[PDB]
């Protein structure tokens, strides 16, 4: 009904040849860089798009930078193309061989247009990854926290031993090191029940007005570990898919 | 001549009996809450410093807490002993066999003071370890960078392939997703040298008024790479030394 607005939006393929046209001439009049990886090839190289004709079904690239990218063109090879419009990831294959032509004097790369082009905002994925959104909620109670109300905070982090936390404001002194709390939760997708936990690191950044904690989970259950390492793998897979970089 | 404010701080061992006196005497005074680590025991336990006298050479620690505990003290067994005072860990070891005993009505487990005590401030890596903090400094310019003066900023995050970075204010207009800046750099004890990055991620924060970056290493020679690996082995192990709370 709503999309929070802080969750990640996956990728949307452009089928029909009036998007994928509006998509490419778009890159060509705002002379957004592209990037051109080669299938085999570990230097990529750099173009822009210089002409986008639906009638005649024409995109043209612009001369390679470095130079030297051009004998790939002349080899036939198979590349992917990227460029970003308005901060959105456009991408699409070249499967095929181009024609070397000229337009307005300068070299440039033919062929047919793509019947299919990719259309990603990525900015929420990379402020999760980032650590600023899509925070596990967490609560942070015990006999021993001073003041009331159980706190409410952020997962950071979390591992097999231990987690690391985030607070709003300044909560340093509510706490104390090395004491066990025996009243922790985690939100979903994490969905862990009353935990303990010992204090172990504490530290409040006056600048961004927040107090960060180091936790170690103490005597965990066996259902807890197994929740716990679970996220712990998941989270990993998540992380090395962004960082991979390919959609 | 100084240390610089946020560099971590090694630990202390205290050797001498006055000083060693004095750290327990502290933590029996303002009540610091002990955690027990036994050789070969999953489950750690609490406990106080509640009684200190250097004349007789008795150091008494409280009853433990879960009470189950006890037969680990009655078995002989060795365990660390943990707490923390005005924000320093104070850490010994047991090697030996207590006496259990009473003082002030509540049963209490005694021996001789320990011959070393050690004394660590961690917050310097804490801080650093939430990358607050000991950051190595880069630059990014190059000729499609808008604006005048090459920007200086922070590495927060590095790998094979790329690297995530920090800039104060917005510096988003003057950046461009997609596109190739061909002078990185990266100060100590990184030293890397005019690389060239493609810009994959941009986002700033306002809440903190911090933009954030994503780059790609761009066509990376070999001497670089084995820079940027080495870097990221030497990271990962003092990540893996610091999650084992163990000093």
């Amino acid at each position: 009904m709503f999309n929070e607005s802080d969750a990640p939006q996956p990728p949307k393929v452009l089928s029909t040849p009036l998007e994928i046209a509006a998509n490419l001439r778009q890159l060509q009049e705002s002379h957004d860089p592209l990037i051109i990886t080669f299938h085999d090839r570990s230097h990529r190289f750099q173009s822009y798009v210089v002409h986008v004709d639906r009638e005649s079904n024409t995109l043209a690239l612009d001369e390679m930078i470095p130079r030297d990218g051009e004998k790939f063109i002349e080899n036939g090879e198979h590349f992917r193309v990227e460029g970003f419009h308005d901060g959105v990831r456009i991408a699409w294959e070249c499967d095929h061989a181009l024609k070397i032509s000229e337009v307005d004097g300068h070299r440039c790369y033919s062929g047919p247009l793509p019947q299919e082009v990719t259309y990603h905002q990525r900015r929420n994925a990379f402020r999760a990854a980032l650590k600023l959104s899509q925070l596990v909620d967490i609560i942070l109670d015990g006999a021993h926290l001073k003041g009331n109300g159980a706190m409410r905070g952020k997962l950071l982090d979390i591992s097999a031993t231990g987690c690391k936390l985030r607070f709003e404001g300044n909560v340093e002194d509510r706490l104390q090191l090395g004491q066990v709390y025996e009243r922790f939760k985690a939100g979903n997708p994490l969905g862990l029940v009353d935990t303990m936990v010992e204090l172990r690191h504490l530290h409040y950044e006056e600048r961004i007005n927040t107090t960060f904690a180091g936790v170690r989970f103490h005597n965990l259950s066996g259902q807890a570990q197994r929740k716990i390492e679970s996220f712990v793998y998941q989270l990993q897979r998540e992380a090395r898919r962004f960082d991979k970089d390919d959609y």
